[PDB]
């Protein structure tokens, strides 16, 4: 068919998650690639039956060979580890695993170049303001081509936490989280909105106060520990940001979605990939926005982008 | 069942669109209800093929007999006339016609009162400031139970044209249109957000020019008149923003909305209705949300209410 | 974008309500184009607003230009007359309209093979066996690539009284209606079920009788103008059935669909449309089904085929 | 709100993609509940940030208290364990576990009957066709309110696989799998049909053999088997077809769907739980149908109600 072959590098936790929405809502045919025997034939097989109960007409197969990526659309890296093996989990972050992930990312990018060099990546492996670029430099695709996961994950939870105060349609919330995926995501408290109008309104109405906002920004930047800590792991809503993302490429929707982008000026910064504003549609990352930020607000993003800078150097 | 029942009073052009889209949505059986003979029978006959080809399950009725608003969960008001009888589509308008459907939506409230108390309303006839209070007070039901279309309406036009110029999803656009439906609509400049993002922004910019949005508020004030003007009558994009608004009721999504609604005390005005957010779940009208305007946004507000009161003294 | 094209040549009443499923659908840009001057710009205005209320991205535009066909991948033909001038609406049929709408037909099969050679065709004017075949000789299109609607939008009817007397989901039906769209359609008794059940089953538990399902098979072959009688006309059913037909096309989903198609010696005949079972898909009509009728359904077959060899005769 | 309240009594793998596919379909609030502490709290935090995503207002909160089951509207039952401990994969069956989810089911009922006697129920713990006999026994409710899973899963596989092979849309086959779930089920080859067809005639046009349908037969029944030698597990279907059943009750859709219900004199059986075509709309199985099986086929379902008997005296 001229389907869409989407293709999820990585088929744990957030991969199976992937599979089951792409098939809900018809996107495209799916391929499961892992380096694990079996286990990805298996998730396929399960998940195909689903397009019975959804009405839908998209393949789901299992691989364990690179060259499936011929041909692929859409490219999902889920590919790594999540824990660093003999760290605890109230320790839980990121330094020893960076080379090693370096690896991972090198051998894709060169299976990618060779394959499938005209593919639409997403990068999602940890961390990913790191990794999306190691990805760009060894696979070779235009800078509007490649993009990471972090910004749609992030503020999906801080609009949740606000709606939920307020009592209104969580999407009614809107929200600015940038610089990069992590402890030094820069919450933007100036760009928050409620229904379009800005959130200083209900704070100077007493129906929401700035203790509370400041509780609320704690509570998101630990957000994927607070999960760990009661005894599970984040991957439903990952994989939920992750298909917003590839669903606004496939359907020329032109959203506006936050995701890290190779940055040649913005902020003052260029040759690094940083979360900010984007836009979605069949051309890929068709435009950059660059929010006008003041002093304060430039200097925590100054602080986010050197510790990708620091981690890059030990990968 | 306890599926809802969404009585239909009125079986027009608005009316047929409305019919279809709860049938696409499932959300509920369906009463068209006209004084026409036959005419609503022979629509919900045609409308009711397409429960197979949408994979629903919505009764579809026509009615000729008021006594059908009995048990009704949702009852959408659009009887009375479009245009004026013997002007011209070139100075289409509000005056003639006002004691006439006046007229109507007393004997309709009547009927809502007896038959069906506890019951939704939605009220589309125009001027829709004034017809919405007369409903009201000839019903009898309570403020959070009746409201009036007009502003999710008017914004989706400013949203819409503001989203073709910048080449972003036409949702990611959110704006806001207070004070009433009609020539005297205050267009808020302000409030306008582009991916959550202040206008102003794409402004300084230059992807956007004050001329432009100028240009763009007065396509919005004039667009009932520009498609009159081409030979045709808006009445999908209506049905589509009544349809919006009664889902955020029936499914309690706690949606903030622009709709007409009983004021209070908000922008210093009581004792009538006027265009401003509210929230509309399983409660009905939730929250009424006042924005905080400044003077010149004010004495704008108070030109648009200063009209509806001038139409009602002659209804 | 490769956004998919999708022209509608007639914007008149079922071209309003496709236009309108197109966008609830998000299935592509549309062209609303009409002989009419500003009539089709006026109703693509109003849909383009409906975009915001749907979180859809496509494109509406009206055209009185034949050459705005260039590029269009679905193009949908329901330009004609829908009665005759000067009969009434007891005596609705077909016979004097015929040569001017196999002028029409003739019209735009030259313009698809000058603009749009490539394009996937549906036709809908009736009387729609005989005029799709005209368009099909005159746009020169391989005999994969044009249908008619018929067979979804009779059976629609089918199932859904059956439905509505078992007191089962509409789509849960399944049933066969051959031959031809008209008075001569072939109602395959043999060939209903209900939840995939022979209906024989339920009429040897007396949950519905023979005499019953006589009555609606009556019905079914009536309903286009008890409508009409009903002082109202068939066009949203029959726009659902075509936008089915249209997205089995674009995404692919391979659904069986009964449609006009060119018969090469199923059921013995050859050199003509006739209504079948087909496969909609990427590629086109992917499969023509026989069914293995007996010699009374072989019977009826041939006489629903010799009335649209008669009108071709007359056209 | 008047939302619907959802309990999922077992907050594992099918817990994890029930909540999930609940907030994409806005279907109600959800309730995650385990023995397990802290989990569910931590599984109901990911799933509900995808309300954002998914235009959704859809509450999913964790508990480890019995009582929160006041209220429920819904309880969809999970509890209990998926491989006996000590056996391997090669040998997965049913016999040692069965008075320990026996024991699991009496609690569980005992919570229902004091908490919500009026909610709908859906059991899935194994062996499922025992377990919801001894729940409807505890818990007290009507035996219209209670159901379990097995055939909306069972012939999810059989259609899948059999239009792979003649290449139709997935929902375009239909087919019947009655009696038990489990090695016992009994597969209906009389009862397929595509686009509505007898799949008879596709055999004797050669498009697929009887040699090909008896490897899918057996492809079927083995499926579950097939999975877990793969290195995984099913969950995925298993939560898609449970949430098709919850939808038909929620939405009042009247669906055809093949569940677990009390026999009283279908097929020669009495006092005893087995699959069956039901419909299933707000007052639960609305009818049983009785297929009108030959000797054969009964002498089939004979055998499987034979063995659920046997297992229930062991528990
Ligand atoms: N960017 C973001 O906003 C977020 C990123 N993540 C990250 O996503 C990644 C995946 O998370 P989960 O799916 O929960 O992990 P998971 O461990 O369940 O799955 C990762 C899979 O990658 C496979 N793998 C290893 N090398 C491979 C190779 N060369 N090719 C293909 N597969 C390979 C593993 O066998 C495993 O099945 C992690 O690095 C995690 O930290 C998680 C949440 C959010
Ligand atoms: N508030 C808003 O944002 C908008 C309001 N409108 C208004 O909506 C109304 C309807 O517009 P259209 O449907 O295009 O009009 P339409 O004329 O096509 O339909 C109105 C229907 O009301 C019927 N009617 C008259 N008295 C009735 C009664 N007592 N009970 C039931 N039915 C009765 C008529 O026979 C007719 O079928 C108009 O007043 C129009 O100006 C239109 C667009 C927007
Ligand atoms: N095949 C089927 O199952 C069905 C077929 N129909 C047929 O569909 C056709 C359309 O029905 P309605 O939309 O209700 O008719 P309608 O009369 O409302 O619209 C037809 C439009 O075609 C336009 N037209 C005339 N010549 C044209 C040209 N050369 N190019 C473009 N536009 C042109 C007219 O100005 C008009 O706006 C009729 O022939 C009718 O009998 C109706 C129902 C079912
Ligand atoms: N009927 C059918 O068509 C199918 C049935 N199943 C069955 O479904 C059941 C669940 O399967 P999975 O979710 O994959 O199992 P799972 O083991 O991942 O989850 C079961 C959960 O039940 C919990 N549990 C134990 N006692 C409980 C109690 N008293 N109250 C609440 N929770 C309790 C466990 O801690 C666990 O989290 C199994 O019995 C399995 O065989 C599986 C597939 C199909």
């Amino acid at each position: 068919a001229p389907k869409a072959k989407i293709v999820l590098v990585g088929s744990g936790m957030i991969g199976g998650v992937m599979a089951t929405l792409i098939v809900q809502k018809n996107l495209g045919d799916v391929v499961l690639f892992d380096i694990v025997k079996n286990m990805p034939h298996g998730k396929a097989l399960d998940t195909s039956h689903t397009n019975v109960m959804a009405y839908s007409n998209c393949k789901v197969s299992g691989s364990n060979t690179y060259d499936d990526l011929a041909g692929a659309d859409v490219v999902i890296v889920t590919a790594g580890f999540t824990k660093a093996p003999g760290k605890s989990d109230k320790e839980w972050n990121r330094d020893d695993l960076l080379p090693l992930n370096n690896k991972i990312m090198i051998e894709i990018g060169g299976h990618i170049k060779k394959n499938c060099p005209n593919a639409f990546i997403i990068v999602v492996t940890n961390p990913v303001d790191v990794m999306v670029q190691l990805l760009h430099q060894h696979s070779g695709v235009p800078k509007n081509k490649i993009i990471g996961l972090g910004g749609v994950l992030d503020t999906s939870r801080l609009k949740y936490y606000i709606s939920q105060k307020l009592n209104v349609c969580p999407r009614d919330v809107n929200a600015h989280i940038v610089g990069a995926h992590g402890n030094k995501m820069v919450l933007l408290k100036r760009y928050i909105t409620v229904g379009g109008i800005p959130l200083q309104e209900f704070i100077n109405n007493k129906l929401i106060s700035d203790a509370e906002l400041e509780a609320i920004f704690d509570r998101t930047v630990n957000t994927a520990l607070e999960i760990v800590n009661l005894h599970a792991s984040p991957y439903v809503a990952p994989a939920a940001a992750i298909i917003e993302m590839a669903e606004s490429y496939l359907k020329d929707l032109k959203k506006v979605l936050i995701c890290s982008t190779l940055l040649e000026g913005q902020y003052g910064h260029s040759d690094i990939f940083g979360g900010t504003p984007v836009v979605l549609g069949a051309n890929g990352v068709e435009q950059v926005i660059e929010l006008q930020l003041n002093s304060e607000e430039k200097a925590k993003f100054d602080e986010a982008i050197a510790e990708t800078k620091r981690m890059k150097a030990l990968a």
